[PDB]
């Protein structure tokens, strides 16, 4: 017998199957088991606070009205064009901003019915899910991206969503990200919603992303430290070398400003302060104070042996004072961003 | 009895229900109560003057032709595919530039009919609403974003829109914005339209957004002030140090110009003047005048004891005159932008 | 009687109404009166030469086959889903690159039929209309944007388009533009097309846009003038101060180049010369000549009393010669761009 | 008689017209004459190698099965909704990456049938056609854009495409391009394809685009030449002026680097060398050699009358040697890019 | 006889053809032979890790139920509108993020049936395929782009995909890429998938892309080397020339920083270190050490004949030491990136 003809007998008007009535309409709720396979992951943007995924979604549930025993085959396949003749759960993604299905060649959907009445429903789709980001410690920050699966109009006494026991969420190997690193550990939660109407089923997954630091370390932190160090060689130059010392100080200030201005074009645009901003401001303050040191030294010396000793004392003190304060600032800055980060 | 079969009897040709005829076609107008739940908020742009939202819209009204008493159930659910068989209000958003519905998995729409005839209609959609912006005080500015709900072809004697009493507008917790802060207070208005045809119902909501200032303060205002201060140390250098003083002045001017040029790439593009532009121009004028001070001083001295006293008097006067004028400008600038802002 | 049932009798097969036959098929042409209400205006781009509008379009014409007298009501409303059962003009926008209708909630369309047979047809749509731009005087330029309404396949002996007498075009209050100013005066034209087939009806509107100048004046013209002025203080420095004068000249040249390079990132990208480009080049030429003046002066002096007088004469002449030529250039530049602009 | 009723008799089941059978199914092939009218032209990009057009396409062919003599009218118009009931050629654009039709108001399509059986089919559509570009001589380059019209599944013994004799291709007046100039001369070709199946008809048009040079000349070539000239004034300064000469040389190098860095942001991004790159590198090499000249001169002089003569000889030789080599390079560079360009 | 009427007899209800039943439903699997012709290739982006293609896909398989002998014609063509009445393989692209078909003029699809029952199915479509990239050696890197063809719901005992023997993959001549070079060699693989359900057929192709180096060599590597060389001329200047030597060193540092900042805007944005970053950092370290050399030399000399000899010894050693270390670094850097690259 034709499988299509058998499916017609199973789900036609003579059978009386109603696609708008859920299975077990009188008694216990329907239990749906879900799996997610992630094919691609990326397009993480802070201007819109969202990311893009391409996933495989599989749902399994039992429909006692679809049980059959006459047909020898143990499974039956349904045409994607007739999927509206069967009951399906009204799943939707809560934090979703855009989605679509895939139609290249044939429609990317599959539905299978077994002898006992179990239904397997696997579909492929692309999502744009929103995720808030903090960026308060931007060079050293960890972000969490979630994905919520919810029912639209069924309460907990009608529909229940559960994760699989073996492997709910899997990620294809070889995926890379230009800016982040996706950790292998994932969390499965129960974010049940409580409204006036009642409780609504909802399951959640969490992804942890860590940002790499090599480019920032080699392109922003090291040159700033080198410029700050170069600003210290003024204290080792003779005090009667004003056209050299003043020029060196002002050119170090200019170099610091050009470095900071160049670094701004390749950073996220936010209105609040970040750790790299704090570092940049402190380096600018250091190279700014280095010039006032020599300004104070030149005035005291010109004032008319005691005067020329006091001017030299300031240089000898500064030679050891400036690196010590810089080191104290460095250790304070690094411990609170590499330890106080959980 | 099947709920779908009962709905067919209620809204079929035998019943004679007409979807193109509003409820109470002869007498009083229809009253519609509206709720809005905001899921996401962002994508605020000044180039296009618009923002993006993802909302839940709920409408409630009474239809006496849909009252039923035979069916034991107190509520009935309608299939989203047959929503064209029932009368719905012709609501639309007046300041909308783009909208779409959501179809991932099942269509994201719901319609419920109660025994007395009340109808609940909840749908999910994404909007692109336009909002004019001023940006005349750009670092310290407050913007207001509105959302207008209007009827397309029904006058006030046929259709009336009202807000809920309990909670018209709600916002999901945890929403963040890269540039603005959304205040918790919202306004509900009655922006009724008066045309030649007649009065048309319209309700409005207002959102207040405040821009943060930490990044601008730490990256634009402070370095400019530091450069202006550095330009003042020329007055404390010996007047016979022309290769030092001239070089310091011209390098401070160059540093100011590089800072201003670097800051321009990360600002909104408008054709009118802003407060940050005023600040930048004043700082440039100060560092420009500092060099002319020394130009005047070098000429008077070379002219051939009275001459060398007059040159020193200018330096001694400038040492106190320049910071005083800068302080006066600072307090004048800050009070009119932090007080005269309502 | 049901209005829908009456409309069925009026426009059914028993009536014999044909939607593919224009009114007055044998005799005089159909006269259509048009109104346009503009809701939003913006997204003006020079890379693609186009702008975006959101408008309300209303058309009115008389159909003698739709006259009715039995029904007491003075007006009848047609369902948007059945709009294909009535004859409508084949209007289209000639300079249009993209358009779409609005479907949020219900379709944004309306059709009304009166007793005498008059038809009112109001619809809402979004356009992307193309407009060529010159940008030859870019800081001080006026652009004109047009909007053409044309018939696709009807000649002047079948279809005629006319503007309203009272108010063809209206603009909603409160619209702002980030770069331009929209003048309140509009033009109504008759841009009838003449082809081999015959004359085709076409009406036109014109919008005048003026660009603001405050940002450009405060950020490009003033700093360049300040740098040019700073380049003149070399003539007031002692001629035996080569490490000061040469450094000041070359640093002014460098500052001019940095200002010009920074200003380029925020300007329209075209391949022809603009007024701001002319100004930038002239300022660079001035600061370039200022250094050659001192180069000539240093050589004549070293050559071995008559020689040291000739060198001083050049400085004394230049002190008055350079600002005079700059002033002459300034007045010549400004009069031809603020007067010869119509 | 109704024209629609006559068309029904002409192309109904009683007539037996088959839309899947080409005219003259047994004998000679069908000859189709094509016209193209271009409404807009632009959006030329090198990152994607494509351009955008909005055109009117007209096709004419003879169908002997559609000849009529009973109806007095000499022409008949077909409804755009019933265009699938008639045979049309399967034309498509070979180098097309994206296309769509226009539906604002009514569908922008037209089909007319004459008494002898001739068919006129005019439609409006938007294309995104791909064009490879070289950019090897980027400031002075000419690009050619093509447009291929091909049949999908008909060989030369079934379908033949021909251009019109009078005016195949026309361009609307007033079109402007921000970067290129469209020449008035166009080419018509026969790019017939030869495959295993057989010969397939294909016609081609070519457009020639020339890039303007005013902006590049006034903003890149002239300032570089001015900086190179400024680097030559070191040879006219006294050899015992090291803090002036060294500073002038290094500042000219820095100015050259800043100019080159600023110019890079507004150029096409390719991985191969361009003429502007060659010019930039040569200018940098010149300003680099100018400093080594003075480095060599200072060492020879300090070495301890014969020594001080040799140092002066180098300066006197360089004063004439450097501009001569620069002039030779200039004429060599310009002749091979303005003559060897065909 | 009409070919459409013959096709109706062949694939109608009287024939009993079922489009949901694969050929040879009881026995051996179906063998499908595939060809791919690439029309365009480009839009390679590292922010989204994907590329765009426009291809022709051809599939051939044998259907014994479609064999015919009555009709004299050796081939029959099927209408694209009725393609759902025939069985087609459920091919899909595994690494695909977006796809669409082409409808300009007629639909771009073709299906032919021969006498023995063979089916030829050629269609045109556009893809957006994802490809991970490394960019760890960014100036000198080779990337591989794949394209996977897979079945959605058929195991290896039902459906098998094979490449053609003669020419599976062909590329149109004249294709260019702004950044890469496409090698002429391609690979054909068998990437069969093993799941819990069973084995699924899958074929793969690989494309090798090489990045050109001319622009990077002429714009980044050469100027950095020139600046490093210019930093070495300090060792040939007299040690008592502090205002010259210090200024030259600090200006070389500033020039290096400006070059590095300018080069950053035109590079891919990643968070890990690249070869160009390593080169930039080493050049900055060299120009940084050159200034400390003179700082050490000036202090030793001022300390108060033995002292003035030790200071000169450092300069004489550095004159040969610095270029030697630079050369060693250069050869080490180039051999490990031009040899250790496979
Ligand atoms: C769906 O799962 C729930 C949870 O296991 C089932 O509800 C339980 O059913 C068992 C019967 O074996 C009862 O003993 C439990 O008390 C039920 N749980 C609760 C909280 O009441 C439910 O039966 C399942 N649905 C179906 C159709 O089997
Ligand atoms: C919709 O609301 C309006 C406003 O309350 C109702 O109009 C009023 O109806 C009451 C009857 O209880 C009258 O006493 C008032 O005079 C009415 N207001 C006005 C301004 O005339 C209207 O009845 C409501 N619609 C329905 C169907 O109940
Ligand atoms: C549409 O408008 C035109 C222009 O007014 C009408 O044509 C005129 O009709 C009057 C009749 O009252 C004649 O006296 C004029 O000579 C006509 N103008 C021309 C140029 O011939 C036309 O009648 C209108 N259409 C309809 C249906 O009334
Ligand atoms: C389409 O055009 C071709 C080319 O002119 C026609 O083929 C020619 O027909 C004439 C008959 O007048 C013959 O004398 C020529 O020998 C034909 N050319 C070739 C190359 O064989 C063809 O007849 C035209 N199609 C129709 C339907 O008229
Ligand atoms: C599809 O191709 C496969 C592989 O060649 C065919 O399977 C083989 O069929 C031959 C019969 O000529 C057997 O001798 C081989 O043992 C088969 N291979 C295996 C691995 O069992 C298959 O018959 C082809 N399908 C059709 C419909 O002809
Ligand atoms: C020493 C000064 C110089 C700059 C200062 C920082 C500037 C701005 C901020 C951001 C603010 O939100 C918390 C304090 C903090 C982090 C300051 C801490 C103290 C600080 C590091
Ligand atoms: C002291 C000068 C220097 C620059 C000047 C400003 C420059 C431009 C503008 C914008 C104009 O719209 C109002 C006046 C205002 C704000 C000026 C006020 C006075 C001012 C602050
Ligand atoms: C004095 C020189 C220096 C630069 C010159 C301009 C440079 C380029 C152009 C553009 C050209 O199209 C017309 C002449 C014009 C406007 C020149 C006019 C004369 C000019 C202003
Ligand atoms: C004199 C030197 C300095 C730079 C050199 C050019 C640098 C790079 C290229 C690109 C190459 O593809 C052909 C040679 C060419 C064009 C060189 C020609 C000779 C040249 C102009
Ligand atoms: C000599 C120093 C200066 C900078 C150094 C490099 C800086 C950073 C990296 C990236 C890291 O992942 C491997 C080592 C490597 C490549 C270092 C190798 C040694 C190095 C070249």
């Amino acid at each position: 017998m034709s499988p299509s003809d058998f499916l017609d007998k199973l789900m036609g008007r003579t059978s009386g199957y109603d696609a708008r009535i859920r299975p077990n309409f009188k008694g216990p709720p329907v239990n749906v088991t879900c799996n997610i396979f992630i094919n691609s992951f990326g397009s993480i943007a802070e201007t819109t606070m969202d990311y893009r995924v391409n996933i495989f979604l599989r749902q399994k549930w039992n429909d006692p009205r679809l049980a059959y025993s006459e047909y020898p085959d143990d499974s039956l396949d349904l045409d994607p064009s007739m999927l509206d003749s069967i009951w399906k759960p009204d799943l939707f993604f809560a934090n979703e901003k855009g989605a679509n299905f895939h139609e290249v060649t044939t429609d990317n959907k599959l539905l299978r019915i077994f002898k006992n009445g179990n239904v397997l429903y696997s579909i492929r789709l692309t999502l744009t899910l929103s995720c808030p980001m903090d960026l308060k410690n931007f060079p050293m920050d960890v972000q969490t991206c979630i994905m919520q699966l919810e029912s639209f109009g069924y309460t907990m006494n009608d529909l229940i969503f559960e994760w699989q026991d073996e492997a709910p969420v899997q990620v294809a190997e070889g995926l890379t990200l230009p800016q982040f690193l996706l950790k292998e550990e994932k969390d499965l939660r129960y974010c049940t919603k409580h409204y006036n109407t009642g409780k609504f089923t909802c399951i959640e997954v969490r992804f942890h992303l860590e940002r790499q630091m090599g480019y920032y370390l080699i392109q922003m932190y090291i040159p700033s430290l080198l410029i700050v160090i170069l600003s210290w060689v003024s204290f080792w130059i003779n005090m009667d070398a004003a056209p050299a010392r003043v020029a060196l100080g002002i050119t170090t200030v200019l170099t610091m400003t050009t470095q900071s201005s160049g670094s701004r074009a390749s950073l996220p645009k936010v209105s609040y302060v970040k750790a790299i901003d704090i570092w940049m401001a402190v380096c600018l303050l250091f190279v700014f104070s280095a010039l006032l040191e020599y300004a104070a030294v030149n005035f005291v010396s010109r004032q008319h042996k005691v005067f020329i000793d006091r001017a030299k004392k300031i240089d000898t003190i500064s030679r050891a004072c400036f690196p010590l304060a810089f080191l104290i600032f460095n250790i304070f800055y690094w411990v609170i961003y590499k330890i106080l980060r959980h």
